[PDB]
This record gives structure tokens, sequence and C-alpha cells, in this order.
């Protein structure tokens, strides 16, 4: 199944959203190297902390909208570095992290001289999602993870194991995918944003 479609509002209903991303993690069980596990462990710590958050009380944390603002009156000056907000504010990048890849490669883009590595979509996405704030050992792990990702057939292969479906017909199910995905992923940035909720510390 698809991401729901954002409503004219742009409010995002908690549950439904953490319920669809909840299936992103398990696809890092088909990637072998030692990396992503620890990158799994981010990803699904991540959509556990506010699914924890969320259940406290469904009705006042119905949107993520909701979860921020709440948190902002709970927590005061320790908001916005705090509970589901600081979780939701690393897993949108993650999240922004694979949209980028994914459309990079369903857009062919790629390197002349090496077509099938996902070296130059994997660097994409990470200078516009995640880059700004890894400082330099955590960027050893993302140059580790270059050196050692996947040829793009191999991944792909992955991407639809139990579909038995042509790398092209893969290609057209993560497009139909992207739709909602990115306009879901755009507006938590927006709502960062106008919350001056975005911190821009490194780790
Ligand atoms: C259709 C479905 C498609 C599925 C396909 C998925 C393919 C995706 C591949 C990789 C996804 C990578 C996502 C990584 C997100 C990392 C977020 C991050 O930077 N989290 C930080 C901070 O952590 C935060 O620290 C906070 C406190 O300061 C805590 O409160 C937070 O809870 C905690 O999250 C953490 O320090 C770093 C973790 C690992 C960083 C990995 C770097 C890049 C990985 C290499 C990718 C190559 C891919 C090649 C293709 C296979
Ligand atoms: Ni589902």
């Amino acid at each position: 199944h698809l991401l729901k479609p954002l409503p004219a509002d742009k409010q995002i209903e908690t549950g439904p959203f953490l319920e669809a991303v909840s299936h992103l993690p398990p696809f890092f069980d088909c990637l072998g190297s030692p990396v992503f596990t620890p990158i799994k462990a981010d990803i699904s710590g991540n959509i556990t902390k506010i699914k924890a958050v969320y259940d406290t009380n469904p009705a006042k944390f119905r949107t993520l909208q909701n979860i921020l603002e709440v948190e902002k009156e709970m927590y005061g000056a320790e908001w916005p570095k705090v509970g589901a907000t600081l979780a939701l504010m690393w897993l949108k990048r993650g999240l922004r992290f694979i949209q980028v890849f994914l459309q990079s490669i369903c857009d062919g883009e790629r390197d002349e001289n090496h077509p099938n590595l996902i070296r130059v979509n994997a660097t994409k996405a990470y200078e516009m999602a995640l880059k700004k704030y890894h400082g330099w050992i955590v960027q050893k792990i993302f140059q580790a993870a270059l050196y050692a990702a996947p040829y793009k057939s191999d991944f792909l292969k992955a991407l639809s194991k139990g579909q038995n479906v042509t790398e092209e017909e893969c290609l057209e199910k993560i497009r139909l995918f992207l739709v909602n995905y990115t306009a879901t992923i755009d507006v938590i940035y927006e709502m960062y944003t106008q919350m001056n909720a975005e911190l821009n510390y490194k780790v």
C-alpha cells in the first residue's frame, strides 16, 4: 500500500503515518552489510518513540502537528530537543534521504562511467538530507557504506523480493510510492521550519 494522500490543509494523521513508515525498516534486512544494522535501529527507534508518545493519548496526538504543539507546551525550554519532536526531527531526515535516493534512481540519474553503481544517487541523497548534521566520525560511516554499496541491479532486485517483477516494473511501483511519500515529508519539513523546531547540531 501507498501512504495516505495529503489533505488540503496538510494536517498529517499520526497513526496512519507511523503505520506506513513502519514498513520501511524491514527492507534493511535485505542488505547484508553491517552498517544497515545501526541504520535500521536508528529509523525504527525513532518510529518507536513517536508511536510511544502517540499511544499515550491518540486523540490529543491525532496529527503530527499536534505532537509538536503539545510537546512544546509540555516541555518548555527543553523543546524541541525532546520527545517525539526530536525523534521525528531525525526520522524526517532519514525519510528524506530515502526519498531523494529513490527518486534519483527512478529518474535515471547515474555516473555514465559507472552506470550500475548507486554511488551518485546515495551521495546526492546524503548531501541533501543528512550531511549537514553529521560530524566527521558519522560521515565516515557514510563513506564506508558507499564503498560497499550494492550494484544498482542487485539493489533493485532486493527492493522487489517476493514480487517477481521486472526492474522496470519495480521502478514504476517506486515512482507511485514516492508521490504521497514526498508530499508528506515536504509538509513535515515545513512544519519544523514554521515552528522554528529545526535544530542544526551535528552528531
Ligand atoms: C520503497 C521503500 C524503499 C526502502 C529503501 C531504503 C534504502 C535506504 C538506505 C539508507 C537509509 C539511510 C537513513 C539513515 C538515517 C540516519 C539519521 C541520523 O543521521 N541519525 C544520527 C543521529 O541519531 C539521532 O540522535 C538523536 C540525538 O542526537 C536521537 O534523539 C535520535 O533518536 C537519533 O536518531 C545517527 O548518529 C546516525 C546513524 C547512522 C547514519 C548513517 C549515514 C548514512 C548511511 C549510508 C546510506 C547508504 C545507502 C546505500 C543504499 C543501500
Ligand atoms: Ni501498512
